[PDB]
């Protein structure tokens, strides 16, 4: 399992399914009209979740009827799979799913489909996802998972891919810049009504390096402090904060983020 | 300008347009079922293009009747006009299209909504765009032009706004990158059901200084290279900066790039 793929999960296979009339009615009685697109704390979430297992089982169906193109993220996965020729023995998938019940029910069709085929899979969800003011933390969160991921299986000798394909624009904008930074071996992406997938380009990219040089010395100085003896040889740890590269979490907000640590680790 | 926010143009107008009863009934009469989603090269496009004035005055109508949210473009870029209390006189607004008539079709409706609103807009249009092997190169280009708009208006002393919300996923991501890196105010984002629009984190990004410090070797030596001095101080021209950063390189000559020229001054040099 030398070769992991990492990818959101949207509400693709929801919106593709309304095709198949077993599908359109059984939903339509449900009252679940525009179930791919609705706000993440929803009514209508929660008519997904007493129905999951029922809707579950329908768009498996579904899923296996319709074949790569019934969703976004199994029809750029498996189109990047016979492109670069990944054998299934030496495959692995990672999904990550938001904190939404029509995400959380593609995630799980999709995990099971994949399984069924032969493809080990596995499942997560950014439970901070909600607008109000959650939203940008979530995609902080997403990031800081993805990036961690990317070195932890880059470390193995891992090849990582990442399809860029599916989830929302910034779960999107997020997954592709952690894999830019982290090193990933690939990132492909493939619009609906392209014939196969197309690999983004790769920019260079860093920590730049009048924050990185605070975070070198982050470490060396036992990380957490107070405030003037905080920034005793000058670190502005609010700052720090604020450009997402340290955890606050309580009184005194000193913590060195996991992902932040393990990348300075890369001057070798 | 003194409030300048870039954005891409997608198909939204055309897909929320088949709403309009007098819409549907007059697409579905061209054979313009899936107008909003068609390829870039396609046939139907050219049918977009001979009915364009026919198209684009009835897309008035339904963006007149609607308003925001008839498109992911307005719908975003209001909700952030109204969050960031911007004064409608020093709004100025870039739309960046593909080279697709649907999506020309969008970006001209567009640019006419914004100015009866009383908001300075243009259009553009990333004249690489297909899928073959050309859409790399494409996104390139896009990255090449907005990179620019935000150092001009950054050094002037006009803030500037990235409208991540529309276009095609690689087209928003790029305009975040960019964004990041050249050191924009704000990167906003709005999904169709949000209120109004959410602001991006930011890591503090820049292109490693490993590949920096070869850049600025190349610029020393006036560009286009092949061999014997290719690598005279360390530099991979067809391997290392291959990775986007040298243009053609492979056939006639190796040439270094208009964006990362200008971005070496821009970065106290
Ligand atoms: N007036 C407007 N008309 C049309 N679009 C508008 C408008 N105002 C704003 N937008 C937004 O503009 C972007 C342009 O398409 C859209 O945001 P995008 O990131 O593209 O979301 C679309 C899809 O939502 C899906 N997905 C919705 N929930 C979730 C969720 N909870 N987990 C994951 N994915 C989700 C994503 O997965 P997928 O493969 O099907 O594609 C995306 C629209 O939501
Ligand atoms: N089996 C599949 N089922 C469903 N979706 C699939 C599938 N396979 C791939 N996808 C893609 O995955 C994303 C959603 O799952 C979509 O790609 P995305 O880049 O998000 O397309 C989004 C919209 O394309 C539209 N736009 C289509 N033309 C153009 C164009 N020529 N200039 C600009 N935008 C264009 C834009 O309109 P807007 O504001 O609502 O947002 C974009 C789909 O094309």
């Amino acid at each position: 399992m030398n070769k992991v793929h990492v990818s959101a999960v949207g509400t693709s296979l929801l919106k593709n399914s309304l095709s198949a009339d077993n599908v359109k009615k059984e939903v339509e009685d449900l009252g679940l009209k525009d179930w791919d697109r609705l706000k993440f704390d929803d009514d209508r979430q929660n008519k997904i979740r007493d129905n999951f297992t029922t809707l579950k089982d329908l768009l498996l169906n579904f899923l296996k009827s319709k074949g790569k193109e019934a969703s976004a993220e199994l029809d750029s996965l498996l189109s990047a799979i016979e492109k670069l020729q990944h054998k299934k023995e030496e495959l692995y998938v990672f999904l990550y799913t938001t904190n939404t019940w029509n995400s959380k029910l593609a995630g799980e069709v999709i995990k099971n489909y994949l399984e069924e085929e032969g493809i080990k899979s596995e499942l997560a969800t950014v439970k901070s996802i909600s607008s109000e003011e959650t939203f940008h933390e979530g995609i902080e969160d997403l990031f800081d998972k993805v990036i961690y991921k990317i070195l932890k299986f880059k470390e193995e000798g891992k090849e990582v891919y990442i399809n860029a394909t599916a989830g929302l624009k910034p779960e999107t904008t997020f997954l592709t810049l952690a894999g830019l930074l982290a090193g990933a071996d690939l990132v492909y992406y493939k619009y609906q009504e392209f014939n196969d997938v197309v690999f983004l380009p790769s920019p260079p990219i860093t920590i730049s390096p009048r924050y990185l040089e605070w975070l070198i010395e982050f470490a060396n100085y036992g990380y957490t402090l107070s405030e003037k003896k905080a920034e005793e040889l000058g670190i502005p740890v609010r700052l720090l904060e604020v450009r997402n590269l340290v955890e606050r979490k309580g009184e005194d907000a000193y913590r060195l983020k996991d992902w932040v640590r393990k990348m300075l680790g890369i001057y070798l």
